[PDB]
């Protein structure tokens, strides 16, 4: 599939991240991100779409090394770490059509797997709103403590 690119902003504490919440099959909470488009830079593409999703420019924050990427189903997304932003900016995006809600989560509070249903004996995950953003809590969460402590 085609690389997404986006960020992980976290406030000045380094406790909470910026989450976004979009419709239909997007209609839960995920980090800022998108496809890239052709011949863009990869830090071009996630300031873009941050910028198109939450009104916030993170092109003079960008840190070149400072990602967490993954693979999930032969489809590369790699968001940029951009801490110390206030917890007081206001975020709004470009298209309300694309972006229902903003929001600040508590890193600690999120989940870092969803649940499975071994209660029913039925196989596979019960729902959870935190789906796209799930796969990178463990890592960030590994990421912070090797980077601050
Ligand atoms: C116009 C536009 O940019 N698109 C349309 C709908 C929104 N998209 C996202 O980039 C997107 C991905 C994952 C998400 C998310 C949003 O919000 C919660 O998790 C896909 C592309």
């Amino acid at each position: 599939g085609v690389p997404t690119y986006g960020a992980i902003i976290l406030d000045e504490t380094l406790e909470n991240v910026l989450l976004v919440q979009g419709y239909l099959a997007k209609s839960g909470w995920g980090f800022p991100k998108g496809k890239v488009n052709k011949e863009e830079a990869p830090h071009d593409c996630a300031a873009r779409e941050v910028f198109e999703e939450t009104g916030f420019d993170i092109k003079d924050y960008i840190c070149k090394d400072d990602y967490i990427e993954l693979r999930i189903n032969d489809q590369l997304a790699r968001l940029y770490i951009i801490p110390g932003i206030p917890k007081d900016t206001k975020f709004n995006p470009k298209t309300r059509r694309e972006i229902r809600n903003i929001e600040w989560f508590s890193i600690e509070k999120l989940p870092c797997h969803r649940n499975d249903m071994t209660p029913k004996s039925k196989l596979g995950l019960a729902p959870n709103k935190f789906f796209m953003a799930i796969p990178f809590i463990r890592p960030l969460r590994d990421w912070l403590s090797r980077r601050f402590g």
